């Protein structure tokens, strides 16, 4: 599997002259192995990003509607991404599915029409801090992995990638250590092949999507089930390009 | 109070090259009389609608988070829009808060963050079905409203437009008449003598946000408490400029 590294800009910068700086530095790093890089940003910034971005990145929206367009005020599709030459989106982070209320059935329409036009997708899942302290992580990530799967049409697995986010460590006073990362990785490539078959399991790329800085990004890396990272705060920072070179540790 | 015509396209059209198609003709259009012209866009079409948007006109965003920036995957917020010199957003669209789940206290978070940061706002309120069936529309619509004012800081009510909304008449098999519009304007102008005092209920514009077109937007501007429309459907059309038009006909 290629790893892939996505950088989750999130709600950031404020500015768009920021962005540009920021964009300025991206086309400056040295990669080092062989990673797939997609950097997501605000709707916004997206024009300007794909404008400028150097061309062996790929952009990707944070978030699309379920729809191809119509009466959804203040909502961006697909088909509006698309025409950008945009081919990436995010769906369903846990910043999305807490703060704004997106529930699985709303993801899992999002996911099959996303696909069903030809969009690549970070789909996001993970448990809770109660799910982690009750010991049913499994149980709870696997009922959002089985609410996906009926989502990806035949022959789009391809254009899929998950993102584990280790909830309970976000906001909690709980930490994530390098040995949950790749039992939960390791727990949702299972689910896969219980599920959709081992074919498919041994290619999709299932990435760490918790706290990922250029101190822990190479012992992650090097977990045999996690294939990469959905970085949030250090996509914004030139400790990127570290999480970004940290493939070399993977195997 | 000069009459104020805003566009929502909502979420369309489906493709960037549309949407400059749209701003060209718009660009075109022989305005009449003297009316305020805003026109509001998916995130994507924002920057350049812009750039290419004639000058006598303000562009607006369909909506925008609580905060400046953060953790927030997949919202766009104030300083972002600022940074390209965007000076308007809509906010509690019913398609927002019906279909996104917008409540009434995330709205006025909004428009307190909106208007601190130099924002002028399109504030939408309206009252469903069994409110209009009821004949309890008034205190629905008090209520919302209510819930805004706090929200405005002083010295802001010159940046707030109110758009009404006959959200009874949406989907419902029920239709709005033109009498049914003034009333309702006429409601929310009175909420805010009462309550903020006559001089900023004298200046405040009230648009009537229901169904407009070519064959009804006279009749409507000559209301005597409409001041304006957020128009929907229509604003992707050539008809829209007769909706701009129509404020000769209002005094
Ligand atoms: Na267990
Ligand atoms: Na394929
Ligand atoms: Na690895
Ligand atoms: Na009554
Ligand atoms: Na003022
Ligand atoms: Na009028």
């Amino acid at each position: 599997r290629t790893f892939f590294v996505g950088g989750n800009w999130k709600a950031n910068p404020k500015t768009v002259e920021e962005a540009e700086k920021l964009i300025e530095m991206l086309n400056g790093a040295k990669v080092e192995g062989n990673v797939e890089v997609v950097v997501a940003a605000p709707f916004l910034f997206l024009p300007t990003l794909q404008q400028k971005l150097r061309k062996d990145w790929k952009v990707s929206a944070e978030n699309v509607f379920t729809k191809p367009n119509g009466a959804f005020t203040g909502e961006v599709t697909v088909p509006m991404i698309k025409s950008f030459g945009i081919e990436w989106t995010i769906l369903g982070h846990s910043e999305r599915r807490d703060i704004l209320k997106e529930d699985d059935e709303f993801l899992a329409a999002k996911a099959k029409f996303a696909l069903e036009n030809g969009m690549k997708i970070i789909y996001c899942c993970g448990e809770h801090l109660s799910e982690r302290e009750a010991g049913k992580a499994s149980e709870f990530v696997s009922a959002q992995i089985e609410k996906m799967i009926p989502a990806i049409p035949a022959g789009k697995w391809d254009d899929v990638v998950i993102a584990y986010e280790p909830i309970w460590a976000i906001g909690t006073g709980k930490v994530a250590s390098t040995q949950d990362a790749q039992e939960m990785c390791k727990v949702i490539r299972d689910i896969l092949a219980a599920k959709v078959g081992a074919d498919i399991a041994n290619k999709v790329r299932i990435l760490y999507g918790g706290s990922v800085k250029p101190n822990n990004c190479n012992e992650l890396a090097a977990c045999p089930d996690v294939d990469g990272f959905l970085v949030g705060g250090a996509s914004l920072e030139p400790g990127f390009i570290n999480i970004v070179n940290s493939n070399v540790h993977s195997k």
